[PDB]
């Protein structure tokens, strides 16, 4: 299941959500939430969960990244005017 959220920035202001792991060389797997903060805005929204893959915001693609690499770029986007609109795949 992949779910695309557009999250309310303007109401919640920080997306409060960690992250852990990331692609192998190959390109299996990815970056997954680790956890999620109450009262930011991946909270609110209430559809992503712990263990979800974080695949891509925006334009944005988050499989073969870094973690080191991945947490830049999120700083980067949300710090970004505009919508913000995540996408991830469901954990089973």
């Amino acid at each position: 299941m992949i779910i695309t959220v557009t999250l309310n920035m303007e109401k919640y202001n920080f997306l409060g959500i960690s992250i852990v792991g990331q692609s192998n060389e190959r390109g299996d797997g990815g970056i997954y939430i680790g956890s999620i903060m109450k009262g930011g805005a991946v909270a609110a929204d209430g559809r992503i969960e712990p263990g979800d893959m974080l695949l891509q915001v925006n334009d944005i693609n988050f499989e073969n990244m870094s973690n080191d690499d991945a947490v830049r770029v999120l700083r980067d986007i949300v710090h970004k005017p505009g919508p913000i609109v995540l996408t991830v795949a469901k954990l089973e």
